């Protein structure tokens, strides 16, 4: 029979193995010559595999890359003007792979070109909280100054705004080994941890949702008019360069001004981690020099679509993507999750050649340039907008499958909570000492909820990654799932060699995977999410699982807000709107749920139940978007202001009321968190009255 | 049979009569009680009349009155400050209702309070161009005078925000005889046309399809966040007053300085049409002066919404709107529809009792505050958005069902046009001469199409009633008929006793329409259209009219642009881009209706295709909205920027080109055209795909 299981069993951990060798031997940097060859090669392979079409869609967009002929550095220059000391051009190649030309140096992409000369300041992970500490406490100020920051926490891009928005007039991001050095763990290659001249690569862009920064709301195809430089979105205006832990040594050692104010804000090397500004005595006139000459420029990007056509409802689309360029090898981003797509490709046509079709179109996308910010994603949602806000079932994200190896890690809408529960169930655990017991129990186990014994923790969406178009600006279902560490016993940020050389092929197979089977759970994993969301002839979508986390969310939103108990009396802050909305979507979702499981071959009422479901998440959706970010239009999920890679809940509640106490008109700013709370209770109960009979 | 013809022959020319008589006794000013009891007896009727739900949906809005005990007028001062002449307090009540309390006298809804003293300039109908003439030709300066402009040609909001940006000081609107009475007819009680005394009451916003002033975006529900008044959109910053001609003669007869630049300048009164600024020698020290009190207030407004649950697609939503609210007793504006409107629920619930439904739901508006900015249709569809984007067909329109007796008028979409066209065919024409012709062939002999010989003219919807939330901001296919006059042999405007008390039971009865034939004409019609959207198998829409005025709108634009050639070379604008989008939607939309003709009762491609065809005017919504105008969002059509009534065709790209030459930085205004036709050319061409096999 042509069923899940006939799929699930088809997907081979040796097949995928092979994939991941295939695709990462040489760096396919967005933008360059290797990565398109590689795209023409994912087409080919995607059509041998029997789906109905494939084709590339090409966008022109504004990438970033460093002078090959005047390379980036940073020194300690004396008072004459001599530099004394000058950080790596390149990361020490690992093993075997000393002679591959290409490999872009470290860098941070979309940096402004700059020579800034000044004093350090030492910023911890440069958070919103690390800043406030520094100004409003120790009464540092960090105007005209370079400030150092350590890696982890947040994206990298909100720490930058953070330095601009203080005064700074350069950053220098490096990898402290309290953050990226494992204890009892080897460097690379003898094991997984980051060596000292490792580098961190990454974006620094604070895009916002808005994709290609030259062309916000509408595709960068070849009649595009873009913006000049200086109106683009989301660009940084200081130079930014990233250091490995021996460079970062050298410019910390010295560091004076005043200590630092407690433990966290020290890392792992023998320095004091001093804040600044500035050197100590014997050393105060020498200075710290940045030399940036990275250039932006417009580039062709180049996604790979592929089309599984439905046999019954072709206008239905359930799209499993994930990127394909890489900063160098991309040994576990992306290609550890491209192979799984390879993969999962592969054994959806082999169903196809034996005469079958999903009841659903699948939709398969190998998305470029998505370091440099989500942008070949991005664009062809922009392209194609109309098709997939009226036709989108549902997005499942393909990057990383792996960042540990000890349990599953899901984020996703609460909508597919269920189907993730019922999947994992019915897949085989592939960890050691759960030999014969289900992906539910073993990930349950080890990673439990916080809100209830005998079920396993489902984390919101938070955004850098490409599902962000699809969720937080379309409204439509999304949901990602990979292997992880246990964040319990190891204190270090996401895995060690993270954006850097030493992520390679060996890396995986020797380290992380060596049989490929967390591999192929995560396979089973997002291929048998979409087989579901593709096959079911009710959608899998549970509304009462929404209705759950709106009350938490609600709670939660007061909780904050009741911090200020005097201002919410003057102000007259009342939550009882966004409470009533969220009672009321719990009735009317329950009254739905009850209809569904009790509407007799009448494929009008499902079909106008399914377009119930599927147009659940859109509902969400407010055409206005949230304040000064147009592009994030959901409005019970938002990536944080302060973390692009956490989600935040209630996000325009959350936003007005953060730091409020610190606002010089506290009518305005009261006036502005009751505005926010009735958007949001008038989206509650829009979205539950989507769910009313229609008529 | 329960079919068209059941339902066409139901309908009673006595019944819209005796409704009309009903409805017009007594004034139903909207946020008045008679304008709620009124609501309360629609929803009773509608009920006994068989529809399945009938319920008010309410919502507190601002609106504007004047005030009772300190009364609007407008003086001639002299010198010392003595009022030698007064506007009039009330027009003159018509015979028989001079007795009737609550006739709100004559005034601007939403002038500010004021009682400012000046000048008098003359600025004709206060258009655009005419305020070109005055400052640029003939070197007049508006600035701190009060300006007298007659009424006509464009929409008075448009008046008095063209006034304002001259820097005006107040604004006095009057009726000229030129553009309020017809020649060899009579004033009202013994013809139709408008006496001295008589004044047009009318709202002076600017919305730009807000809705409520205080609540933009949001439905003014019980827990709605309001703008503080200084935030409100749209409201005006000078004080406005209508007059009557008798007063404005007294106003006009004494001024001095230039004279009319020409005869489009000159109306029919025995005065000059001096432009001014101010009086002539001997009463150069008199000036004029302005005594407005009106308020704005939060106030309650009620719509009635009946359903007519589908059989088959319940989910599918075709609605039949129009207001209720009128200035005084509403005779033409809105009752003439409203009766036509209960008339047709009367026959469509007849069908009903003996067993019938149709194929998809049908629901039907009685809206209040239509006369106070759209209020009660915006609010309501604010409110319900995602249901109507998901679910909404179609939006028949159905206030005033005269303005004249001489042919039928039609504004709609292009998607509607073979709908029009086939319905008037197989109606019988009313008119005098074409005893047993068809409305088709009547309707074509006396308006001709300007394109093409052998059909009728059918216009673009402009703005300035209900269906401006539903078309222009959410992309649902909208049209409205009515019967109009000849406007060859008459050069009046509009009709011209529009928002007069004058416009009784009476008005019509005796002058208009005394066999309510015409009446009838349009309920066949309205009602026709209404029936065939809401059951016909395949949706009534022909997505080949589309491409056909899309090549029209394109030629168009691109010779307005022409006029410039040096700058199109400079700049390097193009339309070919547009130009090859049109011709794909040409050929895919000719692909798409060989699909639709040649397709077996398989109902999931109907129901792909009937969700393509209804899902096209949606494609053609842009989210980000068109420049300054957020709720705006359709890029072919918008209301123009300088006419609410009229429709304007690519809309970014006219408004671009509109006085391009008058710009200080022409590469920067020429760089915003080459936008425009960016996102025009986009948009059409994803119009287009939303047509495209879906996989
Ligand atoms: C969760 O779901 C419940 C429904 O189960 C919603 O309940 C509605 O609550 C609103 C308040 O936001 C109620 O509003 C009130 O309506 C009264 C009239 O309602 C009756 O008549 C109308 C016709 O217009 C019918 O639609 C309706 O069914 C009732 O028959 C008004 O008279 C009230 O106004 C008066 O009181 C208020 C408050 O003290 C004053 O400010 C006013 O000035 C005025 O004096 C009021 O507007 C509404 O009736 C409720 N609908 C019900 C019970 O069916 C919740 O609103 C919903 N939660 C959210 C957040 O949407
Ligand atoms: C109306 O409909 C037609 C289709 O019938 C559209 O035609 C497309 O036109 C675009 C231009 O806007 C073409 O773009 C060109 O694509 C070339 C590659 O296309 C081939 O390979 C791709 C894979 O990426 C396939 O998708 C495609 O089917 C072809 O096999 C590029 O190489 C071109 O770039 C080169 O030339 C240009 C122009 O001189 C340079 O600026 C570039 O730098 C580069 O040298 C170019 O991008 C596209 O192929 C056409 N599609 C077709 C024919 O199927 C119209 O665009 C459409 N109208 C609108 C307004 O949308
Ligand atoms: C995940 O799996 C669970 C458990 O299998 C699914 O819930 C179950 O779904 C079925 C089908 O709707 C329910 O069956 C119903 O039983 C009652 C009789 O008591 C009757 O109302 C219906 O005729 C129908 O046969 C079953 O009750 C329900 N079990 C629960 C809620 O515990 C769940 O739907 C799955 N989630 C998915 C697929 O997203
Ligand atoms: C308005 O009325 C006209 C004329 O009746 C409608 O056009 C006609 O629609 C019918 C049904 O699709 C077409 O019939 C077709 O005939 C051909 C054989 O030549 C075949 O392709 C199909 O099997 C089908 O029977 C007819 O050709 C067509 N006539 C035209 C275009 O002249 C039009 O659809 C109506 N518009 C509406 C309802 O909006
Ligand atoms: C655990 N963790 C992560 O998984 C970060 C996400 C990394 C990876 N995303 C990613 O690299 N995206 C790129 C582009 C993101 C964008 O531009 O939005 C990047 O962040 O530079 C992913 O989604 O798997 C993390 C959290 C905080 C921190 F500082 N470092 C890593
Ligand atoms: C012929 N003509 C009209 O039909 C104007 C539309 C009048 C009527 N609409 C209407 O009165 N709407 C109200 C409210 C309009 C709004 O606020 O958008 C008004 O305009 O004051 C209708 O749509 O039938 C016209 C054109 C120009 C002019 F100056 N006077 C009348
Ligand atoms: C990755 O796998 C592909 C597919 O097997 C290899 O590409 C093929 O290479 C052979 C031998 O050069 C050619 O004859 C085929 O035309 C290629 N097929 C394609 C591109 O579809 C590719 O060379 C492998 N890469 C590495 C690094 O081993
Ligand atoms: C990359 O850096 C090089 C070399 O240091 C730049 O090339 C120089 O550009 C300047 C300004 O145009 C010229 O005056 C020199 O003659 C060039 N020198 C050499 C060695 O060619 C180059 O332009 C930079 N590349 C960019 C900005 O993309
Ligand atoms: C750090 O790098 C710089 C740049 O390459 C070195 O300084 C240059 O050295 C050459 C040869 O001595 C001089 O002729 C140049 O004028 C110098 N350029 C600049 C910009 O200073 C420097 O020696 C390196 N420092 C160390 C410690 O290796
Ligand atoms: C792959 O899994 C193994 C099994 O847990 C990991 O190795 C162990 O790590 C724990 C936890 O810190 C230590 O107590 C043990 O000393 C390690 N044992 C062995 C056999 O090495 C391994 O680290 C995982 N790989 C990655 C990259 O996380
Ligand atoms: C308009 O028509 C309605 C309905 O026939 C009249 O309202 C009814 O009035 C009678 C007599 O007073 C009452 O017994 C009913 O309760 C009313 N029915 C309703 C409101 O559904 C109304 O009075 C007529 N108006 C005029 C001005 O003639
Ligand atoms: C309408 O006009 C009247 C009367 O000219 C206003 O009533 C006066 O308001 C002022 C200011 O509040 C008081 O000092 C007077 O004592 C009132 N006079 C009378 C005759 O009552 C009234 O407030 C206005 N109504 C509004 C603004 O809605
Ligand atoms: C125009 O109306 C005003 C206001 O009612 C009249 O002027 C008032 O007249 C009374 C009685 O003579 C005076 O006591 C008031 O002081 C006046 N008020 C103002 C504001 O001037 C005026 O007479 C009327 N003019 C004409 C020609 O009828
Ligand atoms: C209703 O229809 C009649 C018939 O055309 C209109 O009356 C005529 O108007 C024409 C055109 O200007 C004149 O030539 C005739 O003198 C009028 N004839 C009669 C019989 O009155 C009448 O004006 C229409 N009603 C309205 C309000 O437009
Ligand atoms: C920080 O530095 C500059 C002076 O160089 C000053 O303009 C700025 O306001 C300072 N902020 C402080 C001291 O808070
Ligand atoms: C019109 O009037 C005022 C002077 O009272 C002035 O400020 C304004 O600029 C004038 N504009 C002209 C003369 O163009
Ligand atoms: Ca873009
Ligand atoms: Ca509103
Ligand atoms: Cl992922
Ligand atoms: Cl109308
Ligand atoms: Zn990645
Ligand atoms: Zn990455
Ligand atoms: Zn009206
Ligand atoms: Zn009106």
């Amino acid at each position: 029979k042509h069923n899940m299981k006939a799929f699930l069993d088809e997907l081979k951990a040796e097949n995928i193995k092979k994939f991941l060798y295939n695709f990462t031997q040489i760096p396919h940097l967005a933008g360059t010559e290797q990565n398109f060859q590689l795209a023409k090669q994912i087409q080919s392979q995607w059509k041998e595999f029997g789906l109905d079409s494939v084709e590339l869609a090409h966008y022109d967009v504004l990438l970033s890359y460093p002078n090959k002929t005047h390379p980036n550095y940073i020194s300690i220059i004396n008072e004459d003007g001599n530099e004394i000391f000058n950080t790596s051009l390149f990361e020490p190649p690992p093993p075997g792979y000393e002679n591959v030309s290409d490999i872009v140096p470290p860098f941070s992409a979309f940096s402004p070109q700059g020579m800034p000369e000044g004093d350090l300041v030492y910023v911890n992970y440069a958070r919103t909280e690390d800043f406030f500490k520094l100004e409003r406490d120790m009464k540092i100020n960090c105007s005209g100054k370079i400030v150092i920051a350590r890696y982890g926490k947040v994206f990298r891009g909100n720490k930058v705004k953070n330095a601009q928005l203080a005064g700074a007039k350069g950053v220098i991001l490096y990898s402290d080994p309290a953050d990226y050095f494992a204890p009892g763990v080897k460097s690379y290659p003898d094991g997984w941890n980051l060596p000292g001249g490792g580098v961190q690569r990454g974006n620094i862009l604070n895009l916002n949702g808005a994709g290609d920064p030259l062309t916000p709301g509408y595709p960068a195809n070849e009649y595009a008019y873009r913006r000049g430089i200086a109106e683009a979105v989301g660009l940084p205006s200081i130079p930014v360069h990233p250091i490995g832990y021996y460079d970062a040594q050298k410019l910390l050692e010295k560091m004076g001004g005043s200590a630092p104010p407690d433990s966290s804000w020290r890392g792992s090397l023998k320095v004091p981690y001093n804040v600044g500004p500035g050197f100590t005595g014997n050393f105060s006139t020498q200075k710290v020099k940045m030399h940036i000459h990275s250039t932006n420029e417009v580039t062709r990007i180049y996604n790979v679509i592929g089309t599984l056509r439905g046999a019954v409802e072709p206008d239905r689309y359930v799209i499993l993507g994930g990127h394909r360029d890489s900063w160098v090898f991309g040994g576990i981003d992306p290609q550890s999750g491209a192979a799984v797509v390879h993969e999962i490709v592969r054994s959806f046509g082999t169903l196809k050649k034996e005469g079958w079709r999903p009841r659903r179109t699948i939709l398969f996308a190998s998305w470029d340039a998505e370091e440099f910010g989500l942008l070949g994603s991005t664009e062809w949602a922009e392209e194609n907008s109309r098709l997939l806000q009226e036709r989108g079932v549902a997005y499942i994200n393909a990057d990383s499958s792996i960042e540990g190896n000890y349990t599953l890690r899901v984020d996703c809408t609460p909508l597919m909570y269920s189907l993730v529960h019922n999947l994992t169930k019915e897949l085989k655990s592939p960890d050691e000492g759960f030999e014969g017991k289900s992906l539910y129990e073993s990930w349950t186990k080890k990673s439990p909820s916080p809100e209830f014994s005998g079920m396993p923790r489902i984390s919101k969406l938070g955004s850098g990654n490409d599902f962000e178009v699809f969720f937080q600006r379309l409204g439509i279902a999304s949901g990602r799932a990979r292997y992880t560490k246990n964040w319990e016993t190891n204190k270090f940020s996401g895995y060690p060699l993270y954006h850097s050389v030493y992520e390679t092929y060996e890396l995986v197979e020797k380290f992380y995977d060596p049989m490929f089977k967390y591999h192929l759970t995560v396979a089973q994993v997002r291929g048998g999410m979409v087989f579901e969301l593709a096959n079911s002839i009710v959608l899998p979508f549970d509304c009462r699982d929404y209705a759950v986390v709106l009350r938490k969310y609600a709670d939660k939103i007061y909780s904050i807000s009741m911090k200020h108990p005097q201002e919410m009396k003057t102000y007259s802050v009342s939550f009882d709107s966004l409470f009533s909305a969220v009672k009321n979507f719990t009735e009317i979702a329950s009254k739905f749920s009850e209809r569904l499981q009790d509407f007799k071959s009448n494929p009008i009422v499902l079909r106008m139940m399914n377009d119930q479901l599927m147009f659940l998440e859109r509902a969400f959706i407010d055409p206005l978007g949230l304040p000064d970010r147009p592009f994030y239009r959901h409005v019970i999920y938002a990536p944080s202001s302060h973390n692009k890679y956490a989600g935040e809940s209630f996000p325009g509640i959350y936003d007005a009321l953060f730091d409020i106490e610190s606002k010089v008109d506290p009518s305005k700013a009261w006036g502005e968190v009751k505005r926010q709370i009735y958007v949001a209770a008038f989206t509650v109960q829009a979205a539950a009255e989507t769910l009313s009979e229609v008529a």
